[PDB]
């Protein structure tokens, strides 16, 4: 009689473990800028991208940024990357890729990927899963491949590495009867033919999660995400008043337990789960209004990222948001950024925590 | 404050609810034969391609097979569809694709897919969970999207469906310095680079599967499925004496508690944890040795489907293996499917259980 194979991993424990967003940070991937391309226009993003800058991504569509402004881009996310390591933290970065080629699909066509910046909006970490999401943008569709070096890693060494299904993105996406001029209320550009999200719609705040729908995140994506983290974890969504909202991560930052981060023009009725919680409200940016921002809002300089309960990496120029941050009792680290930002991310969208010290606990 | 949106799901149960391949049967997937397409020749191919026809998918390398041998076997299929309707069982049938248009991913093009058959290997359902597995064959790479409408309603209604990450299938992923005519020691022609396999390498027994490596199911893609099962499940790997193995399901085939089909010619040392249940071995083929078969060896008679523990869906010239179940005590219902055969399946791959009456239990 034969016996079974013995294991092929060794035992081990998983090196993503996090449930907040503020326990000490332990380990961190940091994005890239390496020949970015601009995505294909389309749908998705003529219903996301500030109007101003319509005319740009019309004419560069599938070809380059300008490399005055991505060399100073790449710099400022290299000098993060630095502070980090300075930091006593683990860093992590994604491979170069070439996102200049062909893509065919069975329902759609792009001229390639997008960049590998962001890896807050195409993997969610939180307890020891680590989830590849199913992304609503065509040229986004393969942006996890540059991570996978790090991937296979963290599942060979315990990590619950996982996916959800990989969305067909056939023009039954997107909305037929859609407004473009309508820039109020909030419509969805996607439809619910199948799950779609961004993670970058989540944050995380132990047992408890907030998220919300947005241009990249439907009902089913949401729900896919309920069932997926299982009864651990519950998920409120709640509802704000940005228009075209994608991620939440300049509406809603968790910074301490019993301390968030609100931005006050955008969120006039307060989710529920924060009624016993210390509300901060962030002075506005600094920013010329010269400066350009192709994917955000003039609020992306409260996208910052939290070391501990008590330490907030911010954006050098910000002034007025670093005063407030000191006068709150927070230390505050600064990086130049503002480059980094026209790309639609500030130092929270360019990270993912894998590793925060800490167990599961509840905070409302 | 603001209260939180309410649940967008339902407390449906989840109609994907299947623990063993004998419970009595109530919803299955059934394949198609619709204008498939013969895959690019590649390695995987070269290794799992009975030698003899080697010369014939060199030729007709992306284009299609005989139209004659495809109508007889599409024909089968709906006889068998049409059957398993009559006993009062829910069928699902994929939806026609396009299997003729190339596809480019970053690492790879193919001139299309394969086909739609066979859902057996590109979907794996245990308890309510249906998983999209990844393949190592570049032509099943969007293989799961014509079943995207089964697996949309499944999940609305409450089933668990997630996905392993989508692979990269660069060359990497097979052996660089592999020889061929050494068939034994068997030798992977995947490497370990990322988690690959097929479903039809793994059988279901309540709280414990069977599984093996073979040429589309790696050592990384074994503990994938591990740890996605969590501890409720068992998984126990064995080796075969198959030359060139891909699947499982025409080796070992457990029929009802304690009683499993063993292909006596390929397992000489029988697993332990059926020490205790009585052995089947079936007998040889009844088809003319004139009879094509693209995909398979001449065992593919044993890839027998259970609706109950008594009753068998058995290819209907099959005259020894028939009287082989009578003598056995199983009820025999008999269909035409040599044509299908052809493909590279019998019964067992050419459906999916996604819905058997009863509770987790232990055989073992």
């Amino acid at each position: 009689y034969q016996k079974e194979e013995p294991s092929y991993f060794s035992h081990s424990p998983s090196p993503v473990e996090v449930y907040t967003e503020w326990d000490p940070l332990e380990e961190v991937i940091v994005g890239i800028m390496d020949d970015i391309r601009v995505p294909d226009w389309d749908k998705s993003l003529k219903a996301i991208i500030p109007e101003e800058n319509h005319d740009f991504f019309q004419t560069y569509s599938g070809k380059r940024f300008p490399e005055e402004l991505l060399i100073k881009a790449r710099q400022e996310v290299e000098t993060l990357a630095q502070i980090l390591q300075a930091e006593g933290i683990r860093v992590k970065r994604p491979n170069e890729s070439n996102h200049h080629q062909p893509i065919m699909t069975p329902h759609f066509t792009t001229g390639g990927t997008f960049y590998s910046a962001m890896p807050r909006d195409c993997l969610f970490a939180i307890g020891k899963k680590i989830i590849e999401v199913p992304m609503s943008w065509r040229s986004r569709y393969f942006e996890t491949f540059a991570f996978r070096d790090i991937l296979n890693d963290y599942f060979t060494r315990g990590a619950e590495w996982i996916a959800a299904p990989k969305p067909m993105l056939s023009d039954d996406v997107w909305e037929k009867d859609f407004d473009f001029e309508q820039e109020f209320p909030f419509r969805s550009i996607i439809t619910e033919v199948e799950p779609l999200f961004d993670a970058a719609d989540f944050m995380k705040m132990g047992r408890d999660i907030i998220g919300q729908r947005s241009h990249a995140t439907n009902k089913k994506g949401i729900e896919w995400l309920r069932r997926t983290l299982g009864p651990d974890y519950h998920i409120h969504i709640y509802e704000f008043d940005e228009p075209a909202p994608m991620h939440i991560d300049t509406t809603i930052l968790p910074l301490a337990p019993g301390r968030v981060l609100i931005n006050k023009g955008w969120v006039p009725q307060i989710p529920d789960i924060f009624k016993d919680w210390e509300i901060l409200n962030p002075p506005a940016s600094n920013l010329p209004d010269d400066h350009p921002l192709y994917m955000s809002s003039n609020w992306i300089h409260t996208n910052v990222l939290m070391l501990d309960e008590k330490t907030v990496i911010v954006e050098e120029d910000e002034e007025a948001l670093i005063s407030a941050f000191r006068q709150w009792g927070f230390k505050t680290i600064l990086c130049p950024f503002k480059h980094f930002q026209t790309f639609g991310g500030s130092f929270h969208c360019a990270t993912l925590d894998v590793k925060r010290s800490g167990s599961l606990k509840s905070y409302i």
